[PDB]
């Protein structure tokens, strides 16, 4: 059947710099952390300390410089734009806020992507977003951030976004999750460990099978970090449609062999991020 469209995901790209390193190794993707302050807004992007074996854990950027940044990359005649990079991951690191400032967090968000990334819709980025949220309880951010969105007269910009619940929790409970939240389409399924560790493929399998099944609620499955080749050929034979990782090259190489160019194919603008693949 058809080629399944796959995003290659460049993992923890922090600095506006790295927007073009990723994407020129062959990233058609990437994913960027987002911290907060002590008053829900988004800050920074950065990491620190713990991460990724291999790399630098502290590079970082003021957020609304990084969105300023991937605007210029994903905006058509733009010196800098990248017509590959169609979906960029923000990794929402809301673990420093207390529960009850999820909704505002969005709202903080959906203001800063819609001044410095939207620009207000005169000729924003093109690029579709995935909120990625660590924490099921913080599920309230979604709420804020479309509301926002709606207070600020931009709702259809709710089109071009998209959801993920990245705590590696029971797929029934991401589920329930998503229901509480009344959202219905635009789900990505994370599944994955830091490249420093060894990690099976159980719970991708079972998030696929949710994916594929005629009443499963998941529309697309990445697994990450994955920087080896035999890695990525065991994520391809199980299905996902999303590779995470810090070597986009290595992905890009998988891909290009004679046995996967026949079955997957690297995403473009074109391929609907929120669809289900089917042959
Ligand atoms: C919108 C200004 C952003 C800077 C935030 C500094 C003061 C904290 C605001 C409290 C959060 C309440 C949620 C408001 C959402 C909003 O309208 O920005
Ligand atoms: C290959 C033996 C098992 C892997 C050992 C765990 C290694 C941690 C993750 C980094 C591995 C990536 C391999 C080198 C990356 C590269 O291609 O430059
Ligand atoms: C982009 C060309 C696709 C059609 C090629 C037919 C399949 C033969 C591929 C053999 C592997 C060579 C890898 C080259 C990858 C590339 O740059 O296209
Ligand atoms: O893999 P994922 O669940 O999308 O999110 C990633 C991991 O949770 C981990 O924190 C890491 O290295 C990156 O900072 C995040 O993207
Ligand atoms: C009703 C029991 C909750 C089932 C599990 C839901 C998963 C996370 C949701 C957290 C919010 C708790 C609530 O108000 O339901
Ligand atoms: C929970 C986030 C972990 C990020 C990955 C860090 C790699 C392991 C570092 C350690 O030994 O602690
Ligand atoms: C939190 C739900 C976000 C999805 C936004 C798209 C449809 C919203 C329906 C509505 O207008 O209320
Ligand atoms: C480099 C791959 C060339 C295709 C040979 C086998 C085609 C097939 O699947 O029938
Ligand atoms: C397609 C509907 C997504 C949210 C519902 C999650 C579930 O199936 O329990
Ligand atoms: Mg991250």
């Amino acid at each position: 059947g058809n080629r399944r469209p796959i995003w290659i995901m460049g993992h923890m790209v922090n600095a506006i710099g790295q927007i073009d390193e990723f994407v020129n190794l062959g990233a058609n993707s990437i994913e960027t952390d987002v911290s907060f302050d002590d008053n829900a807004n988004p800050e920074y992007t950065y990491h620190g300390i713990p991460c990724d074996c291999g790399r630098n854990c502290k590079k970082y950027e003021n957020f609304n410089d990084f969105l300023k940044g991937l605007r210029s990359a994903t905006t058509p005649g733009n010196s800098k734009y990248q017509e590959k990079l169609v979906l960029v991951v923000f990794d929402l690191k809301t673990g420093s806020l207390y529960d009850n400032q999820a909704n505002d967090a969005g709202k903080k968000l959906a203001k800063n992507l819609l001044q410095h990334y939207w620009n207000n819709g005169n000729n924003g980025g093109r690029a579709y977003i995935v909120l990625s949220i660590p924490d099921l309880n913080h599920y309230p951010l979604i709420k804020g951030f479309k509301d926002q969105l709606t207070k600020d007269g931009h709702p259809e910009l709710m089109d071009k976004v998209g959801h993920d619940f990245s705590g590696n929790d029971d797929i029934g409970d991401v589920g329930k999750a998503y229901k509480k939240a009344g959202i219905t389409g635009h789900i990505w399924q994370s599944d994955g460990i830091t490249n420093c560790l060894p990690r099976g493929l159980s719970r991708v399998n079972a998030a696929v099978a949710n994916r594929d099944s005629a009443n499963g609620f998941i529309n697309k499955v990445y697994y990450w970090t994955v920087d080896k080749r035999s890695t990525t050929r065991d994520a391809l034979d199980a299905g996902v449609d999303g590779i995470m990782t810090n070597y986009p090259d290595v992905i890009t190489d998988v891909l290009n062999e004679a046995a996967y160019k026949k079955k997957f194919r690297v995403a473009t603008y074109d391929d609907n991020p929120w669809v289900t693949f089917k042959k």
